[PDB]
């Protein structure tokens, strides 16, 4: 592991020198999810500290259209471009326009090279045989650059990206090294705890609006209040102690049996938002609402951006519970499915997964677009959603993805027939 | 005085709405002194809080060449330009290239209109009869916009700008409104104290490197250490109590009865750099060292930028003391002048100013850049260095600023252009 870092240091040192020796404009382009906003915040601090002024933009997708602007800014003052949480998938277009560019990304690379020509450096873990889907995120990649300047305090934002991208359980590889370094330097403390304690609000509200896990029977202030009163816990306290947690867990297993999902390693970070899980949810909610610059402000610990983030998070959480309660969940033999709204199908399907895969879809043109979600126990028993969603090219469509999460597209009149086929495939995968 | 705010608030509400309704790129341009960097920090926090991404650049002078650049950025994606601590004098060039712009400035305006055309809003307090040299700074103008959003916490950076532009004594007009609003919202507390206690270092170092007041007989660690041990004060302590204060005051006033400003009204602000006087000096030092992004970072309370800022401040103050010893004051008819190094010219001028204006300069390539300072005593008798230094037009350049402090540039005719300035200063006297 010290040897893999030694191979990565060759690329991070070159990136450091490229930034230090550049004196023109610097453009930072990052993504709007939690990992992208955290990357933006790491880069903003690192650049300010090295005396670089910069123009930071947050985009939703690095399309051909987006890259073809930007290239218009190249014509006079050819800036140094730093792409974060994107860039590897689109590297051909970036080479095409001859950007002076640094790419910090963990998406599977199209070109598996760290040095592309004389003007492009690509830092992507897959090039060193690190699995970017489980062992490092974009914010960790930006952090590997920052630590060449000795900015170990920025490790707290790398951890936020680890949570946002669901790479915290298990904690593997470079991610595990990053957390250990942060703990050694005392920027993070690690504490096993119950998930409701991360919110620092009234516990009955923490339970009412939780979606990790979502417990339908408890998903309202009234039912959560009553449940806590019954087992003798003060519903208005803001942290459950050890006695409260034993009583809660003993009682809740009857409404939600997989109570291991209620226990997590909490990360208490050196940041004004001290709970990394809470900061991750805040950045998500702010990014989903288009408040990109507020999200950067939160990473930079601005009081007012944090106050906006708190207000937006709880509106986001209340609205998500409302959306969840409006789902008309329909059951086949081995799956559930539902029709919902274009924006949140996959978000809703992942939250709804309990014992069987969940497939959501929305109708667009004549198209119908599906999002399929499973869990780890489902995969261990033999689920593979990309094989089952591939059957879309049997009904004049297309489908695929990962074993635990896949999509598909299939003409609007084949919905029932496509789902029957998917249901039967999954049934057989699990025997 | 509350009536003059009502007139300003019509321009700050229009600025607020112009920023809110803009969804393209935003360019912020400020200067590198304490007032410009503080304005950059105010605008950075204000813009982020209103969900605006932006590109900030710091220039030392808003030259015609700089304006022609920047203007090339309007060809595709026409940004909204926010000019802070600049733009009012250059207004005709900004109009000429048809920027979408907001101008936040306290220099004497060229056009005395708030609402120039369809595209430009100029917020300049001179237009409402506020004295931009004694009653408000660029920081305070930026803060007047920010308070339209309720961002009262940003008053701490306006206070830093007030100090950096030497408008804290006396504290007048809009600057006094801002300080009292800050104290009312509990973002500042005011405390009368000896100047040397603002540094939180060993007193013999706080004295040796102090330049307000500058005491040449004590401007070394050696003599400062000995002066304190001879009057009963432990020179290694970092804060002076009342007894050591009265002992140091009378000992200093005895041997130097002309000395002034040993007791100041300290401003303790809600900021990681709690002493606004120290924050002012720190921003000046990093700005003079070209560390523009670090200074913004310091305003935004980044721990590492503050660390750099402390290290750079003390290197700078030591460089400054060495240069005050070796500087060569020279007399003419009605000005003093000198040559020196880039980051020291304006500050040495104002430390030395006593009986007549001082103009420093440094040669940077083919050009000489000047810094003229008077006092409020000399503008009382009609100085205005902005009229005096504008005669660089006669020498292939330009000039301007405030009545009490101005600059000028070009070229190798320093001596010829110097004494065309001592001329005006007696026609003005
Ligand atoms: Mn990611
Ligand atoms: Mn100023």
């Amino acid at each position: 592991m010290m040897e893999k870092l030694k191979e990565i240091e060759k690329v991070t040192k070159a990136i450091k020198e490229k930034i230090l020796n550049h004196y023109g404009y610097i453009r930072v382009i990052t993504h709007h999810d939690t990992d992208g906003l955290s990357s933006g915040g790491i880069l903003a601090k690192m650049l300010m500290r090295t005396n670089k002024l910069f123009h930071l933009t947050v985009v939703e997708h690095l399309s051909k259209e987006v890259i073809e602007k930007l290239a218009k800014e190249n014509e006079v003052n050819k800036p140094l471009f730093i792409f974060a949480d994107m860039g590897s998938g689109q590297i051909e277009e970036i080479i095409k326009h001859n950007f002076n560019a640094i790419i910090l990304d963990h998406h599977p690379p199209v070109i598996k090279d760290s040095f592309i020509n004389e003007n492009i450096i690509q830092l992507n873990p897959h090039i060193f045989g690190v699995d970017g889907s489980r062992e490092i995120t974009a914010s960790g990649v930006c952090y590997l650059v920052a630590r060449e300047f000795g900015y170990y305090d920025l490790s707290v934002l790398a951890i936020v990206g680890i949570i946002g991208d669901m790479q915290y359980n298990p904690l593997l590889g470079l991610n595990k090294f990053i957390v250990n370094e942060a703990r050694e330097y005392r920027y993070v403390k690690i504490m096993n705890d119950i998930v409701y304690n991360i919110y620092d609000v009234e516990i009955y509200k923490a339970i009412a609006y939780c979606t990790k896990p979502y417990i339908p029977d408890l998903a309202s202030e009234g039912k959560a209040f009553k449940f806590l009163k019954d087992i003798g816990i003060d519903p208005n306290k803001k942290q459950l102690d050890d006695t409260d947690k034993k009583k809660l867990l003993s009682a809740i297993i009857f409404k939600y049996p997989k109570i291991e999902n209620l226990l997590i390693d909490r990360y208490l970070i050196e940041h004004k938002v001290r709970d990394a899980f809470l900061l991750s949810e805040m950045l998500n909610a702010v990014g989903r609402n288009g408040l990109f610059a507020v999200g950067i402000g939160i990473c930079l610990e601005d009081d007012e951006c944090i106050k906006i983030g708190n207000q937006i998070l709880w509106e986001y959480k209340k609205n998500l519970i409302n959306e969840l309660k409006s789902v008309k969940l329909k059951k086949l033999n081995n799956i559930y499915y539902f029709e919902g709204k274009k924006g949140m199908i996959g978000i809703i399907a992942s939250i709804l997964v309990d014992d069987k895969p969940v497939i959501g879809y929305h109708i667009e043109g004549d198209i119908a677009k599906f999002s399929a979600r499973g869990n780890r126990d489902l995969v261990n028993r033999g689920l593979n959603l990309s094989v089952a969603m591939a059957v879309a090219k049997e009904f004049g469509g297309n489908g695929g993805g990962h074993d635990v999460a896949s999509g598909a597209v299939v003409s609007k009149d084949k919905v029932q027939e496509f789902l029957k086929r998917v249901d039967e495939i999954i049934g057989e995968q699990l025997r």
